[PDB]
């Protein structure tokens, strides 16, 4: 399915241990209201965006269930879906979802993707933990994702949302070509991503002058590799003495940013994304068939 | 220099149907000079680097096989292996294969590694073989590389060579994140890609602005997503006709474009290539821990197509 | 916000010599309804987007006339004024002048600066002009743009209009460095510099591959050097057989690409210009970090050519 | 071979304020044996290659003198000159020159170019000085370069070397466009630009992320607005808890960055250089005398 949706880019500024969930959830309608001012049918918030990026911060792995959520719509997050239903648009949500499931707690590092109408199109749950579950001394910065959380049992589904192919990938999920590839293989044609990347590197306690370099590279050659719109969300800013990068960009389906965040706070880029578009390059059968050969491709799977 | 090596690519200009051999081998031993006065250890020639590109030309599937290689060193082509074992340099060299093998003739877009001492270290055989076989009449040029190679049976092998691991893959094999992948997934250090690619668009008789873009686009991510050295050297130049995009680039482990090619003739750049750097960044993948998961990748392997 | 404005880019597709006035001005219109169906407080329209590229095209230096104005709203062009200050949208809109000024015809290639409420803020009067005078028959396309028009009599002007401060200049003066500075010496906000460029270089009739690079560079570093927004507006597309370049984009003032356009048809970004930010940088990139020595930059105005 | 020079850029690693000024200049002696042994013909040292960049550091206007030079081959300084006459090679050297006048005291950011004869071609002084001249407590670092450096009062001049037309600048000169431009008008065909940049902004103690974009887009569109061979060479690492960028390129007239290092270490980079390719496209349009009118660039002379 195709046709041509206007995606918010929704990026956001820093949020502290300090900040009243209130605020941050004012923070995220405030944003929604300006997508919706501007004609977005569809807008993209960032990774744990309820939150701070409390996996730099050390605790028993129960010790961070205060930044998590108990459901998804939540008596604090119900303003942000009332809103976005009566405006009539659709979100990506990124957040950390707390499950029950039989009698012991799961904690996943979630996205929820809502359509227009306001009812759930899905979850997508992140794959790529990254970091490390112990306390590493000799590291600047510290980046316990594999502490408080498990690796989802999603899968990197592809959903019919918003007249196209939508998927949903989590922060560093963009390093992996898998992540594009396997959504890939479902006709995807729009890619919600949002991440938080700190900017020094944890083991030197430098910063990377290569971080948007590599930010940007991923995702247009995924875009590109695999024909279909990629949007990539940051929660930038300095939260507690720790710096995310900005650099939020709308991707065409032929590697092109459209759209870039030029902040590392609050702001909302935005473009008109023609699903079809996608759907055409993927007719690259008249010449360049070049066929998956899946013969070859084996190591993929037995590691990766 | 803990594991260090100053690859040359060697791109080169255009080659008509009416070319000589010796002609085309000439430049191909003037290149290979060219890098021993730069101390050049390794040198990358193009895809298909004894040749025109006879794919753009229509013909019988056997119609073709003028331009191939009856033994990959050969009358023609031993004066390349000399000159090269005398000066010390390894290569990988670009050919049409023709072989019998399994009781019948076979035909390959085939890549040759040479080491140093004149030795073959591996052969890579084209999978990823792009066009149309039929004579397609409303293009502005042919593309039928599917009607006179076979697909490869190599796989992406990967080798210790040259001080490290080596590995090679041609042309739009750069495309597939998978080429990467595969031999990433073999400790790969470093990765061989001559090319061909028409500038024009077959369907629109028209230039594709993104030509160079998507060129080195898909390779430095290659370098990046496995930590490897990609070396890709071009075939480049009005051949008959027909505009073959320059652009031949090292690019390091971090995607980084560290030589760029500025012509689409006979061309040569040099980078020494530190085969450490790719084996250091492999072992800081461990903050970014991947443990990644094959389990939700086996759609790569599973259907050809797409659902 | 803070004096921010929301531009938008107006991309043309294509203008063959067949096309109507109607079918310009309306498509022009077209672009115009567009962006305030986005809450664009701005319209940047390309160069000589009231005809198509009549340098293309040798003809009499006066047999050109009928591409040109007789006034600045005519009758035919009185509708895209109407509609734009009916929806309260300023432009900037490109065009080739005829007037009888200095008792003489005189011509020039113009571009004109309208504000919200329908008010002429200015107008610039281009100042390099390409080409050559003369047919040139070793060359794949003719440039005859000195041929049709006459060096322009309004310099680099710098208005107060939407907020801040805006200039304008035209096509190929995003070449040269003067254009931003002489401007942003003005402390220029903002920068209009609508385009047609064609994608074959005249000497070879082959696309320059570094055509679109050169393009977004000579005026991403404008942008970042003057502290200024710069948004170049292409005209595109395949003209009679002559192909022009896409690649219209908006710049910010850190010589950021914020939003671009990937056709060569009628097409229209757009993005939000906070015009403080270019106050902000001013009084910091130029902190007392900067201080500016015009006693050794006085070959700029001595000479007009290399020694 | 003819009309065509190979180039070596000399990046260099840290020089903190504990270095011998032996150290230093056995270290240049070691990248300019690479040069030879790699087929240089010309060798581009950096910026401030015989000490720290002192202008970070709160003195006296007369107190950082020890960094300075007395004379250019010194005794410190006699065997750099020595070996590259042997080897037949030609470099650039950036120092803080100290020159005795009127019975007063001169104080240069310069840069002198040495011919492979051994036979100085010329010596650049730095025009655009940055930073400050006090000392300012609201910035995490400090440029003192208009405190301890006086305007050069040698201009932009452009020699004839190396069988081409040879100009220098000095590291914060190459944001400006009048570098390029007044070099270009004098026929140069290769600018040798030696660089010092901080990385972090001095205001906010932020990592400028644009530092390298910043570093290579001035620098690009210098060679390319002005038909010339750019070649920018830096002096990187951490000096004493302060670092620089690295990011040293040989840059075409074209604008294509044809090397670059990858290091912030001791790093030389090489390229071939036809200097004729520039009087290609310099007489292939991009004619000056052709489009150029200065009657409209007369600001440029009276305010900046």
């Amino acid at each position: 399915m195709t046709r041509r949706i206007r995606i918010g880019g929704a990026q956001m500024g820093a949020i502290s241990r300090s900040d009243s969930k209130k605020e941050i959830v004012d923070r995220l309608i405030a944003l929604l209201r300006q997508a919706s001012e501007k004609g977005c049918e569809l807008v993209v918030f960032p990774e744990l965006a309820l939150s701070t990026f409390f996996p730099r911060w050390y605790a028993e792995r129960d010790g961070m269930d205060g930044y998590f959520e108990d459901g998804m719509p939540n008596a604090a997050t119900l303003p942000l879906f009332e809103e976005a239903r009566r405006l009539g648009i659709g979100f990506s949500l990124g957040y950390a979802e707390l499950v029950q499931e039989d009698g012991r707690v799961r904690r996943f590092n979630t996205t929820v993707l809502v359509e227009r109408n306001g009812e759930i199109v899905g979850k997508y749950r992140k794959i790529h933990l990254p970091g490390h579950a112990e306390y590493e001394p000799e590291r600047s910065h510290q980046h316990l994702e594999k502490r408080y959380f498990e690796v989802g049992n999603t899968g990197f589904q592809v959903w019919d949302a918003f007249g196209g192919r939508v998927g949903m990938a989590i922060c560093n999920d963009r390093r992996w070509v898998e992540t594009y590839r396997v959504m890939g293989l479902q006709n995807v044609e729009l890619i919600l991503i949002g991440y938080n990347t700190p900017v020094n590197d944890p083991l030197s306690g430098e910063a990377d002058t290569l971080g948007m370099f590599h930010n940007h590279l991923t995702m247009q050659a995924g875009a590109y590799q695999n024909s279909t719109w990629v949007v990539g969300v940051a929660k930038a800013g300095v939260e507690d003495g720790h710096r995310l990068m900005g650099g939020s960009v709308i991707v065409a389906p032929t590697g092109e940013i459209v759209a870039q965040a030029m902040t590392e706070g609050d702001e909302l880029i935005v473009a008109d994304c023609d699903l079809d578009l996608c759907r055409y390059y993927k007719s690259h059968i008249f010449n360049f068939a070049a066929h998956r050969r899946p013969e070859f491709y084996q190591r993929i799977t037995s590691q990766t």
